[PDB]
């Protein structure tokens, strides 16, 4: 139950992305859940910032906040996006839309 | 009210690193504070998963989640550290410590 990359399938008309991506429809972007609590896990990579927090947040659960599970390496899709001459363009590495790797940050 | 730096003094007695830490006592950590919603501030700088993943949570709030404000870059912080040999050693540059930037993730 801790940090770790599930799948997220995200419908390009539902985030009102329709009107200026022609295809696909949908793509796999994934999402990170998984808590940041120890005892942690051997591929969370944590950050020695998000070690302390997580502890302080233990002494002081009210005021400071647990570090998050986030995107940590990203990959890009291609997508088929209207022009503003209004011609097909085909973007062929669309960076930073998928997970490759999650984290504690 | 959106994703932004704030302060964290951290105390080491606290999170039991006092045992392998004699100085400093306290040091200032900082923590990453605030919404990652719409509409966005112009210094988050986002990533297009997080603003993907944003719009598919207000779409889906029960099913997603939101991005989560977190640490983007990262300063060392000097440490007095006891050493196996029980001689105290300075490790100057003690990576990964303190927040330098915010970001949505
Ligand atoms: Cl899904
Ligand atoms: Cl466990
Ligand atoms: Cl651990
Ligand atoms: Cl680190
Ligand atoms: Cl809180
Ligand atoms: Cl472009
Ligand atoms: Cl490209
Ligand atoms: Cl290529
Ligand atoms: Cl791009
Ligand atoms: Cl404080
Ligand atoms: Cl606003
Ligand atoms: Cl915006
Ligand atoms: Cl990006
Ligand atoms: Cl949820
Ligand atoms: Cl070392
Ligand atoms: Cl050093
Ligand atoms: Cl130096
Ligand atoms: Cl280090
Ligand atoms: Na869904
Ligand atoms: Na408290
Ligand atoms: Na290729
Ligand atoms: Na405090
Ligand atoms: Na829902
Ligand atoms: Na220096």
């Amino acid at each position: 139950s801790h940090c770790q990359k599930t799948s997220l399938r995200v419908n390009f008309e539902d985030i009102g992305w329709d009107s200026w991506i022609i295809a696909p429809k949908e793509y796999e972007a994934y999402e990170c859940r998984g808590g940041c609590f120890f005892p942690l896990a051997d591929d969370v990579t944590p950050t020695k910032h998000a070690i302390v927090q997580t502890l302080v947040h233990l002494k002081f659960p009210t005021k400071v906040s647990k570090a998050c599970c986030v995107p940590t390496k990203l990959s890009p899709i291609s997508v088929l996006y209207k022009d503003d001459m209004g011609v097909p363009t085909l973007k062929y590495h669309y960076e930073g839309m998928s997970v490759a790797e999650c984290g504690c940050r």
